[PDB]
Protein backbone atom coordinates (compact mmCIF):
# COMPACT_ATOMS: atom_id res chain seq x y z
CA UNK A 1 0.00 0.00 0.00
CA UNK A 2 1.13 3.56 -0.68
CA UNK A 3 -0.62 4.74 2.50
CA UNK A 4 1.33 2.15 4.49
CA UNK A 5 4.68 3.19 3.00
CA UNK A 6 3.96 6.86 3.77
CA UNK A 7 3.12 5.95 7.36
CA UNK A 8 6.41 4.07 7.70
CA UNK A 9 8.34 7.14 6.55
CA UNK A 10 6.42 9.34 8.99
CA UNK A 11 7.32 7.14 11.95
CA UNK A 12 10.97 6.85 10.93
CA UNK A 13 11.13 10.61 10.35
CA UNK A 14 10.12 10.97 14.02
CA UNK A 15 12.85 8.59 15.19
CA UNK A 16 10.78 5.43 15.64
CA UNK A 17 12.71 2.54 14.14
CA UNK A 18 11.52 -0.90 13.00
CA UNK A 19 12.10 -3.92 15.20
CA UNK A 20 12.48 -7.50 14.01
CA UNK A 21 10.80 -10.44 15.71
CA UNK A 22 11.03 -14.17 15.08
CA UNK A 23 8.35 -16.83 15.24
CA UNK A 24 6.63 -17.29 18.64
CA UNK A 25 7.69 -13.86 19.96
CA UNK A 26 5.07 -11.58 21.52
CA UNK A 27 5.23 -8.01 20.19
CA UNK A 28 3.01 -7.12 23.14
CA UNK A 29 1.60 -9.31 25.90
CA UNK A 30 -1.48 -9.45 28.10
CA UNK A 31 0.47 -8.95 31.35
CA UNK A 32 2.19 -5.72 30.33
CA UNK A 33 0.61 -2.57 31.82
CA UNK A 34 2.18 -0.33 29.19
CA UNK A 35 0.01 -0.34 26.08
CA UNK A 36 1.34 0.11 22.57
CA UNK A 37 0.41 0.92 19.01
CA UNK A 38 1.95 -1.68 16.70
CA UNK A 39 2.49 -0.94 13.03
CA UNK A 40 3.03 -4.44 11.67
CA UNK A 41 4.96 -3.72 8.48
CA UNK A 42 5.89 -7.22 7.32
CA UNK A 43 5.04 -10.72 8.51
CA UNK A 44 2.04 -12.57 9.89
CA UNK A 45 0.80 -12.41 13.48
CA UNK A 46 -2.15 -13.63 15.51
CA UNK A 47 -3.96 -12.00 18.42
CA UNK A 48 -4.36 -14.48 21.26
CA UNK A 49 -5.82 -14.55 24.76
CA UNK A 50 -4.69 -17.09 27.37
CA UNK A 51 -7.00 -18.11 30.20
CA UNK A 52 -5.91 -19.08 33.68
CA UNK A 53 -6.12 -22.78 32.80
CA UNK A 54 -3.58 -22.28 29.99
CA UNK A 55 -5.86 -22.53 26.95
CA UNK A 56 -4.82 -20.27 24.06
CA UNK A 57 -7.67 -18.72 22.07
CA UNK A 58 -6.77 -17.49 18.57
CA UNK A 59 -8.93 -14.39 18.08
CA UNK A 60 -7.70 -12.69 14.93
CA UNK A 61 -4.92 -12.86 12.35
CA UNK A 62 -3.03 -9.86 11.00
CA UNK A 63 -0.45 -9.57 8.25
CA UNK A 64 1.66 -6.55 7.38
CA UNK A 65 0.94 -3.86 6.64
CA UNK A 66 -1.63 -3.25 9.39
CA UNK A 67 -2.04 -1.43 12.71
CA UNK A 68 -2.89 -3.10 16.03
CA UNK A 69 -3.42 -1.07 19.20
CA UNK A 70 -3.43 -2.80 22.59
CA UNK A 71 -4.74 0.19 24.57
CA UNK A 72 -7.32 2.90 24.09
CA UNK A 73 -5.93 6.04 22.50
CA UNK A 74 -7.71 8.43 24.88
CA UNK A 75 -7.34 6.49 28.15
CA UNK A 76 -4.17 4.50 27.32
CA UNK A 77 -5.67 1.54 29.24
CA UNK A 78 -6.01 -1.99 27.93
CA UNK A 79 -8.64 -2.77 25.29
CA UNK A 80 -8.50 -6.44 26.28
CA UNK A 81 -5.96 -8.87 27.68
CA UNK A 82 -4.41 -9.83 24.36
CA UNK A 83 -1.05 -10.93 22.94
CA UNK A 84 0.28 -10.36 19.42
CA UNK A 85 2.22 -13.50 18.50
CA UNK A 86 4.45 -13.81 15.44
CA UNK A 87 3.61 -16.91 13.41
CA UNK A 88 5.70 -16.26 10.30
CA UNK A 89 9.41 -16.96 10.59
CA UNK A 90 10.14 -13.26 11.01
CA UNK A 91 8.11 -10.08 11.30
CA UNK A 92 8.96 -6.38 11.23
CA UNK A 93 7.01 -3.97 13.43
CA UNK A 94 7.23 -0.41 14.69
CA UNK A 95 6.44 -0.34 18.40
CA UNK A 96 5.11 2.93 19.79
CA UNK A 97 4.19 3.67 23.37
CA UNK A 98 0.57 4.77 23.40
CA UNK A 99 1.29 8.15 25.01
CA UNK A 100 4.10 8.87 22.53
CA UNK A 101 1.70 8.20 19.65
CA UNK A 102 -0.74 10.93 20.69
CA UNK A 103 1.96 13.60 20.29
CA UNK A 104 2.90 12.68 16.74
CA UNK A 105 -0.56 11.94 15.32
CA UNK A 106 -1.74 15.37 16.44
CA UNK A 107 0.72 17.20 14.16
CA UNK A 108 -0.58 15.37 11.07
CA UNK A 109 -4.03 14.32 9.85
CA UNK A 110 -3.18 12.23 6.75
CA UNK A 111 -1.47 9.65 8.97
CA UNK A 112 -4.08 9.72 11.72
CA UNK A 113 -6.62 8.75 9.06
CA UNK A 114 -4.61 5.76 7.84
CA UNK A 115 -4.85 4.31 11.35
CA UNK A 116 -8.50 5.40 11.71
CA UNK A 117 -9.49 3.52 8.55
CA UNK A 118 -7.64 0.42 9.75
CA UNK A 119 -9.96 0.25 12.76
CA UNK A 120 -12.92 0.55 10.39
CA UNK A 121 -11.63 -2.39 8.36
CA UNK A 122 -11.45 -4.49 11.54
CA UNK A 123 -15.01 -3.68 12.69
CA UNK A 124 -16.52 -4.55 9.32
CA UNK A 125 -14.21 -7.56 9.07
CA UNK A 126 -15.54 -8.91 12.38
CA UNK A 127 -19.15 -8.26 11.37
CA UNK A 128 -18.66 -10.02 8.04
CA UNK A 129 -17.16 -13.06 9.77
CA UNK A 130 -20.24 -13.14 12.00
CA UNK A 131 -22.63 -12.71 9.07
CA UNK A 132 -21.08 -15.59 7.12
CA UNK A 133 -21.12 -17.87 10.17
CA UNK A 134 -24.80 -17.14 10.90
CA UNK A 135 -25.78 -18.25 7.38
CA UNK A 136 -23.42 -21.14 6.63
CA UNK A 137 -21.91 -22.05 10.03
CA UNK A 138 -18.36 -23.31 10.31
CA UNK A 139 -18.21 -24.06 6.58
CA UNK A 140 -18.68 -20.34 6.01
CA UNK A 141 -15.94 -19.52 8.51
CA UNK A 142 -13.51 -21.96 6.89
CA UNK A 143 -14.38 -20.86 3.35
CA UNK A 144 -13.70 -17.25 4.34
CA UNK A 145 -10.28 -18.22 5.66
CA UNK A 146 -9.45 -20.10 2.47
CA UNK A 147 -10.90 -17.18 0.51
CA UNK A 148 -8.69 -14.55 2.12
CA UNK A 149 -5.61 -16.75 1.66
CA UNK A 150 -6.38 -17.06 -2.05
CA UNK A 151 -6.89 -13.32 -2.45
CA UNK A 152 -3.84 -12.41 -0.38
CA UNK A 153 -1.32 -15.18 -1.15
CA UNK A 154 -2.76 -16.81 -4.26
CA UNK A 155 -0.81 -17.28 -7.46
CA UNK A 156 -2.14 -18.52 -10.80
CA UNK A 157 -0.64 -21.82 -11.96
CA UNK A 158 -1.94 -24.44 -14.43
CA UNK A 159 -2.64 -26.53 -11.32
CA UNK A 160 -4.78 -23.79 -9.73
CA UNK A 161 -4.28 -20.93 -7.28
CA UNK A 162 -1.09 -21.62 -5.32
CA UNK A 163 -1.21 -20.42 -1.72
CA UNK A 164 2.32 -19.03 -1.55
CA UNK A 165 3.07 -19.41 2.16
CA UNK A 166 5.95 -21.21 3.82
CA UNK A 167 4.69 -24.64 4.84
CA UNK A 168 5.23 -23.89 8.55
CA UNK A 169 2.84 -20.94 8.29
CA UNK A 170 0.16 -23.13 6.74
CA UNK A 171 0.31 -25.43 9.77
CA UNK A 172 0.02 -22.43 12.12
CA UNK A 173 -3.29 -21.57 10.42
CA UNK A 174 -4.90 -24.93 11.23
CA UNK A 175 -3.81 -27.18 8.35
CA UNK A 176 -12.03 -33.53 14.77
CA UNK A 177 -15.07 -31.50 13.79
CA UNK A 178 -12.77 -29.13 11.88
CA UNK A 179 -10.85 -32.06 10.36
CA UNK A 180 -13.99 -33.34 8.62
CA UNK A 181 -14.87 -30.16 6.71
CA UNK A 182 -11.45 -29.86 5.05
CA UNK A 183 -11.84 -33.55 4.16
CA UNK A 184 -15.20 -33.12 2.40
CA UNK A 185 -13.68 -30.14 0.58
CA UNK A 186 -10.74 -31.97 -0.98
CA UNK A 187 -13.18 -34.86 -1.48
CA UNK A 188 -14.99 -32.37 -3.77
CA UNK A 189 -11.95 -30.88 -5.56
CA UNK A 190 -12.13 -27.50 -3.87
CA UNK A 191 -8.58 -27.72 -2.47
CA UNK A 192 -5.62 -30.08 -2.92
CA UNK A 193 -2.16 -30.42 -1.34
CA UNK A 194 0.28 -30.87 -4.26
CA UNK A 195 3.98 -30.14 -4.89
CA UNK A 196 4.08 -29.06 -1.22
CA UNK A 197 1.82 -26.12 -2.14
CA UNK A 198 -1.92 -25.49 -1.75
CA UNK A 199 -4.33 -25.08 -4.65
CA UNK A 200 -7.89 -23.77 -4.88
CA UNK A 201 -9.76 -25.18 -7.87
CA UNK A 202 -13.34 -23.91 -7.33
CA UNK A 203 -12.96 -20.34 -6.09
CA UNK A 204 -16.66 -19.77 -6.79
CA UNK A 205 -17.56 -22.29 -4.08
CA UNK A 206 -15.72 -20.19 -1.49
CA UNK A 207 -17.46 -17.01 -2.65
CA UNK A 208 -20.81 -18.80 -2.39
CA UNK A 209 -20.39 -19.70 1.27
CA UNK A 210 -18.41 -16.60 2.36
CA UNK A 211 -20.41 -13.93 0.51
CA UNK A 212 -20.09 -11.16 3.08
CA UNK A 213 -16.37 -11.64 3.63
CA UNK A 214 -16.04 -11.56 -0.16
CA UNK A 215 -17.98 -8.30 -0.15
CA UNK A 216 -15.83 -7.02 2.71
CA UNK A 217 -12.69 -7.76 0.71
CA UNK A 218 -14.22 -6.16 -2.40
CA UNK A 219 -15.12 -3.04 -0.41
CA UNK A 220 -12.00 -2.80 1.78
CA UNK A 221 -9.26 -4.25 -0.48
CA UNK A 222 -10.66 -3.76 -3.99
CA UNK A 223 -7.26 -3.80 -5.69
CA UNK A 224 -6.34 -7.16 -4.16
CA UNK A 225 -9.86 -8.55 -4.70
CA UNK A 226 -9.57 -7.66 -8.39
CA UNK A 227 -6.65 -10.03 -8.95
CA UNK A 228 -9.03 -13.02 -8.76
CA UNK A 229 -12.32 -11.58 -10.02
CA UNK B 1 -24.40 10.89 30.70
CA UNK B 2 -21.09 10.78 28.80
CA UNK B 3 -18.85 13.83 29.05
CA UNK B 4 -16.69 13.09 26.01
CA UNK B 5 -19.86 12.67 23.93
CA UNK B 6 -21.53 15.83 25.21
CA UNK B 7 -18.44 17.79 24.16
CA UNK B 8 -18.69 16.20 20.71
CA UNK B 9 -22.36 17.21 20.45
CA UNK B 10 -21.46 20.79 21.38
CA UNK B 11 -18.62 20.75 18.84
CA UNK B 12 -21.06 19.68 16.12
CA UNK B 13 -23.61 22.35 17.04
CA UNK B 14 -20.82 24.95 17.22
CA UNK B 15 -20.14 24.06 13.57
CA UNK B 16 -23.78 24.42 12.56
CA UNK B 17 -24.95 20.79 12.43
CA UNK B 18 -28.48 20.31 13.68
CA UNK B 19 -29.83 17.05 15.12
CA UNK B 20 -32.46 15.05 13.28
CA UNK B 21 -35.12 12.93 14.96
CA UNK B 22 -36.08 9.44 13.82
CA UNK B 23 -38.82 7.02 14.83
CA UNK B 24 -38.90 3.24 15.16
CA UNK B 25 -38.36 1.22 11.94
CA UNK B 26 -36.80 4.15 10.04
CA UNK B 27 -33.39 3.78 8.40
CA UNK B 28 -30.94 6.58 9.28
CA UNK B 29 -28.74 5.32 6.45
CA UNK B 30 -29.28 2.44 4.05
CA UNK B 31 -27.25 -0.09 2.08
CA UNK B 32 -28.30 1.28 -1.33
CA UNK B 33 -27.30 4.92 -0.93
CA UNK B 34 -24.10 5.80 -2.84
CA UNK B 35 -23.44 8.63 -0.39
CA UNK B 36 -21.93 7.52 2.92
CA UNK B 37 -22.49 9.23 6.25
CA UNK B 38 -21.15 9.62 9.76
CA UNK B 39 -23.87 9.07 12.34
CA UNK B 40 -23.44 10.47 15.83
CA UNK B 41 -26.23 8.61 17.60
CA UNK B 42 -27.08 10.86 20.55
CA UNK B 43 -30.24 9.27 21.99
CA UNK B 44 -32.04 6.01 21.29
CA UNK B 45 -31.32 2.41 20.39
CA UNK B 46 -30.42 1.17 16.91
CA UNK B 47 -29.36 -1.98 15.08
CA UNK B 48 -27.09 -2.46 12.08
CA UNK B 49 -28.89 -4.66 9.56
CA UNK B 50 -28.19 -6.24 6.18
CA UNK B 51 -30.38 -8.04 3.64
CA UNK B 52 -29.53 -11.27 1.82
CA UNK B 53 -30.64 -12.35 -1.64
CA UNK B 54 -33.95 -13.74 -0.34
CA UNK B 55 -35.07 -10.69 1.65
CA UNK B 56 -34.24 -11.89 5.17
CA UNK B 57 -33.32 -9.10 7.57
CA UNK B 58 -30.19 -9.98 9.56
CA UNK B 59 -29.43 -8.21 12.84
CA UNK B 60 -25.67 -7.69 13.02
CA UNK B 61 -25.01 -5.27 15.88
CA UNK B 62 -26.82 -2.94 18.28
CA UNK B 63 -25.88 0.62 19.18
CA UNK B 64 -27.20 3.06 21.71
CA UNK B 65 -26.51 6.72 22.11
CA UNK B 66 -24.22 8.16 22.61
CA UNK B 67 -22.14 6.42 19.93
CA UNK B 68 -20.69 6.91 16.44
CA UNK B 69 -21.55 4.72 13.45
CA UNK B 70 -19.84 5.38 10.11
CA UNK B 71 -21.20 3.81 6.93
CA UNK B 72 -18.15 4.68 4.83
CA UNK B 73 -14.40 4.72 5.14
CA UNK B 74 -13.02 8.05 6.33
CA UNK B 75 -10.34 8.30 3.61
CA UNK B 76 -12.01 6.81 0.53
CA UNK B 77 -15.58 7.79 1.57
CA UNK B 78 -16.82 4.48 0.12
CA UNK B 79 -19.03 1.92 1.82
CA UNK B 80 -17.65 -0.19 4.65
CA UNK B 81 -20.37 -2.74 3.85
CA UNK B 82 -23.92 -3.04 2.62
CA UNK B 83 -25.56 -2.13 5.92
CA UNK B 84 -28.66 -0.33 7.13
CA UNK B 85 -29.05 1.48 10.44
CA UNK B 86 -32.57 0.86 11.76
CA UNK B 87 -34.15 2.57 14.77
CA UNK B 88 -35.60 0.17 17.33
CA UNK B 89 -36.35 2.53 20.20
CA UNK B 90 -39.59 4.46 19.92
CA UNK B 91 -37.62 7.56 18.90
CA UNK B 92 -33.98 8.36 18.24
CA UNK B 93 -31.91 11.53 17.88
CA UNK B 94 -28.83 11.54 15.67
CA UNK B 95 -26.50 13.98 13.94
CA UNK B 96 -25.93 13.03 10.32
CA UNK B 97 -22.69 14.28 8.77
CA UNK B 98 -21.55 13.54 5.25
CA UNK B 99 -18.34 11.56 5.37
CA UNK B 100 -16.27 14.13 3.47
CA UNK B 101 -17.09 16.78 6.08
CA UNK B 102 -16.26 14.67 9.15
CA UNK B 103 -12.64 14.63 7.97
CA UNK B 104 -12.40 18.42 8.12
CA UNK B 105 -14.13 18.60 11.51
CA UNK B 106 -11.93 16.02 13.25
CA UNK B 107 -8.72 17.46 11.74
CA UNK B 108 -9.43 20.84 13.35
CA UNK B 109 -9.80 19.40 16.87
CA UNK B 110 -7.90 16.36 18.16
CA UNK B 111 -9.79 15.83 21.45
CA UNK B 112 -12.85 15.07 19.32
CA UNK B 113 -10.80 13.06 16.83
CA UNK B 114 -9.84 10.82 19.74
CA UNK B 115 -13.45 10.47 20.87
CA UNK B 116 -14.40 9.00 17.50
CA UNK B 117 -11.22 6.96 17.19
CA UNK B 118 -11.82 5.32 20.58
CA UNK B 119 -15.43 4.52 19.63
CA UNK B 120 -13.94 2.42 16.84
CA UNK B 121 -11.52 0.84 19.31
CA UNK B 122 -14.49 -0.12 21.49
CA UNK B 123 -16.24 -1.71 18.51
CA UNK B 124 -13.14 -3.74 17.62
CA UNK B 125 -12.61 -5.01 21.16
CA UNK B 126 -16.34 -5.63 21.69
CA UNK B 127 -16.47 -7.88 18.62
CA UNK B 128 -13.36 -9.80 19.66
CA UNK B 129 -14.83 -10.39 23.10
CA UNK B 130 -18.13 -11.49 21.54
CA UNK B 131 -16.19 -13.85 19.27
CA UNK B 132 -14.20 -15.21 22.21
CA UNK B 133 -17.31 -15.83 24.31
CA UNK B 134 -19.05 -17.55 21.38
CA UNK B 135 -15.97 -19.72 20.80
CA UNK B 136 -16.06 -20.84 24.45
CA UNK B 137 -19.80 -21.09 25.14
CA UNK B 138 -21.48 -20.73 21.75
CA UNK B 139 -24.79 -18.93 21.43
CA UNK B 140 -25.35 -19.07 25.20
CA UNK B 141 -22.28 -16.88 25.59
CA UNK B 142 -23.60 -14.41 23.02
CA UNK B 143 -26.97 -14.06 24.79
CA UNK B 144 -25.49 -13.97 28.28
CA UNK B 145 -23.14 -11.23 27.08
CA UNK B 146 -25.98 -9.26 25.50
CA UNK B 147 -28.00 -9.47 28.71
CA UNK B 148 -24.92 -8.56 30.72
CA UNK B 149 -24.34 -5.31 28.83
CA UNK B 150 -28.05 -4.49 29.08
CA UNK B 151 -27.83 -5.10 32.83
CA UNK B 152 -24.78 -2.90 33.31
CA UNK B 153 -26.14 -0.06 31.16
CA UNK B 154 -29.82 -0.07 32.13
CA UNK B 155 -29.81 -2.04 35.37
CA UNK B 156 -30.77 -0.63 38.76
CA UNK B 157 -30.31 -2.61 41.96
CA UNK B 158 -33.61 -3.30 43.72
CA UNK B 159 -34.78 -5.79 46.39
CA UNK B 160 -36.33 -7.85 43.57
CA UNK B 161 -32.97 -7.78 41.75
CA UNK B 162 -31.48 -5.54 39.09
CA UNK B 163 -34.38 -3.93 37.23
CA UNK B 164 -33.88 -3.35 33.50
CA UNK B 165 -35.14 0.20 32.88
CA UNK B 166 -36.23 -0.36 29.28
CA UNK B 167 -39.67 -0.76 27.75
CA UNK B 168 -40.81 -4.37 27.45
CA UNK B 169 -41.41 -3.92 23.71
CA UNK B 170 -37.79 -2.94 23.06
CA UNK B 171 -36.66 -5.63 25.50
CA UNK B 172 -38.18 -8.62 23.71
CA UNK B 173 -36.84 -7.53 20.32
CA UNK B 174 -33.34 -7.17 21.79
CA UNK B 175 -32.03 -13.82 13.06
CA UNK B 176 -35.14 -12.24 14.59
CA UNK B 177 -37.28 -14.46 16.82
CA UNK B 178 -34.84 -17.32 16.29
CA UNK B 179 -36.05 -20.61 17.75
CA UNK B 180 -32.57 -21.20 19.17
CA UNK B 181 -32.42 -17.79 20.86
CA UNK B 182 -35.97 -17.94 22.24
CA UNK B 183 -35.19 -21.24 23.96
CA UNK B 184 -31.97 -19.93 25.52
CA UNK B 185 -33.69 -16.83 26.90
CA UNK B 186 -36.57 -18.85 28.31
CA UNK B 187 -34.13 -21.30 29.89
CA UNK B 188 -32.48 -18.39 31.68
CA UNK B 189 -35.96 -17.38 32.81
CA UNK B 190 -36.87 -20.95 33.79
CA UNK B 191 -33.70 -21.05 35.93
CA UNK B 192 -34.61 -17.65 37.44
CA UNK B 193 -31.54 -15.85 36.12
CA UNK B 194 -33.89 -13.18 34.75
CA UNK B 195 -37.53 -13.04 35.82
CA UNK B 196 -40.71 -11.16 34.95
CA UNK B 197 -42.35 -9.46 37.92
CA UNK B 198 -44.82 -6.60 38.26
CA UNK B 199 -44.50 -5.59 34.60
CA UNK B 200 -40.68 -5.38 34.79
CA UNK B 201 -37.72 -7.69 34.24
CA UNK B 202 -35.15 -8.29 36.99
CA UNK B 203 -31.78 -10.00 36.71
CA UNK B 204 -31.48 -12.20 39.81
CA UNK B 205 -28.34 -14.23 38.91
CA UNK B 206 -25.81 -11.71 37.61
CA UNK B 207 -23.02 -14.18 38.42
CA UNK B 208 -24.46 -16.62 35.89
CA UNK B 209 -24.26 -14.07 33.09
CA UNK B 210 -20.69 -13.16 34.04
CA UNK B 211 -19.60 -16.80 34.12
CA UNK B 212 -20.72 -17.54 30.55
CA UNK B 213 -19.81 -14.13 29.06
CA UNK B 214 -16.44 -13.61 30.78
CA UNK B 215 -14.70 -11.77 27.95
CA UNK B 216 -17.55 -9.29 27.43
CA UNK B 217 -17.58 -8.70 31.19
CA UNK B 218 -13.88 -7.81 31.00
CA UNK B 219 -14.54 -5.65 27.93
CA UNK B 220 -17.13 -3.63 29.85
CA UNK B 221 -14.83 -3.39 32.87
CA UNK B 222 -12.05 -2.07 30.62
CA UNK B 223 -14.26 0.24 28.52
CA UNK B 224 -16.64 1.65 31.18
CA UNK B 225 -15.06 0.82 34.56
CA UNK B 226 -17.33 3.15 36.56
CA UNK B 227 -20.53 1.60 35.20
CA UNK B 228 -19.07 -1.88 35.71
CA UNK B 229 -18.23 -0.97 39.30
CA UNK B 230 -21.83 -0.05 40.17
CA UNK B 231 -23.01 -3.67 39.94
CA UNK B 232 -19.83 -5.41 41.12
C1 LIG C 1 -20.63 -1.74 19.65
C2 LIG C 1 -20.71 -1.19 21.06
C3 LIG C 1 -19.34 -0.74 21.56
C4 LIG C 1 -21.69 -0.02 21.14
C5 LIG C 1 -22.64 -0.07 22.34
N1 LIG C 1 -23.67 -1.08 22.12
C6 LIG C 1 -23.25 1.31 22.58
O1 LIG C 1 -24.08 1.77 21.79
O2 LIG C 1 -22.91 2.00 23.54
C1 LIG D 1 -28.57 -2.83 24.18
C2 LIG D 1 -27.37 -2.35 23.37
C3 LIG D 1 -27.12 -0.88 23.61
C4 LIG D 1 -26.12 -3.18 23.69
C5 LIG D 1 -24.96 -3.07 22.69
N1 LIG D 1 -24.22 -4.36 22.60
C6 LIG D 1 -24.01 -1.94 23.10
O1 LIG D 1 -23.66 -1.80 24.27
NA1 LIG E 1 -0.20 -4.92 26.85
NA1 LIG F 1 -24.73 3.54 1.68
Amino acid sequence: NAQAEEFKKYLETNGIKPKQFHKKELIFNQWDPQEYCIFLYDGITKLTSISENGTIMNLQYYKGAFVIMSGFIDTETSVGYYNLEVISEQATAYVIKINELKELLSKNLTHFFYVFQTLQKQVSYSLAKFNDFSINGKLGSICGQLLILTYVYGKETPDGIKITLDNLTMQELGYSAVSRIISKLKQEKVIVYKNSCFYVQNLDYLKRYAPKLDEWFYLACPATWGKLN
